[PDB]
């Protein structure tokens, strides 16, 4: 583990993160896919091999030695606001098992289920607190990763209120 557990949000491409491994948005297909999918697929192609999962799971595939864990959150667009809630918090439990199966130090992560599977809706709040319910019983240092300004703000606040 690390030796004081923290969580932290940068803004930039989680294909450059500085941990140990890296969850990717993944799509139930084990698709190239769009948005952080498609960054995680041009730097770790290889972890594609075999990445298929079906809606709330994680499946890890090495990438070298660097573990690229796949998690299918829900597309809102499909998913009924309740089910795509109950995916949404299920592929988050199951990204942590995967981290703690590793044994890794730290994880890079995105907000599983904003973008284009947010269904048109703002889904900071509810993916960033399944996120949290899931992860804070691992002991890895966590570096959430998003590309806005003010979710950064938000993301960043969010950390803080709860230290
Ligand atoms: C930046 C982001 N904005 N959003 C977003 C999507 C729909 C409505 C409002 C906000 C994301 O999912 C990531
Ligand atoms: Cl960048
Ligand atoms: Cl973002």
């Amino acid at each position: 583990g690390a030796m004081a557990p923290s969580y932290r949000v940068k803004r930039m491409d989680i294909a450059k993160n500085d941990e140990e491994c890296v969850v990717n948005a993944a799509n139930p297909r084990g698709l190239p896919g769009d948005g952080v999918c498609k960054a995680v697929y041009k730097k770790w192609p290889e972890s594609f091999k075999n990445s298929a999962t079906p809606v709330g799971t994680a499946k890890t595939v090495m990438c070298g030695t660097y573990p690229v864990i796949h998690a299918v959150g829900p597309n809102f667009s499909n998913y009924t606001e309740s089910e795509g809630d109950r995916e949404l918090a299920a592929a988050y439990r199951e990204v942590a098992k995967e981290v703690t199966r590793l044994g890794v130090n730290s994880v890079a992560i995105p907000l599983l289920s904003t973008g284009v599977y947010s269904g048109g809706k703002d889904r900071l709040t509810q993916s960033l607190n399944h996120l949290f319910t899931a992860m804070d019983s691992t002991d890895a240092d966590v570096v959430i990763y998003c590309r806005d300004k003010e979710w950064e703000k938000k993301i960043s606040e969010a950390i803080q209120m709860r230290t």
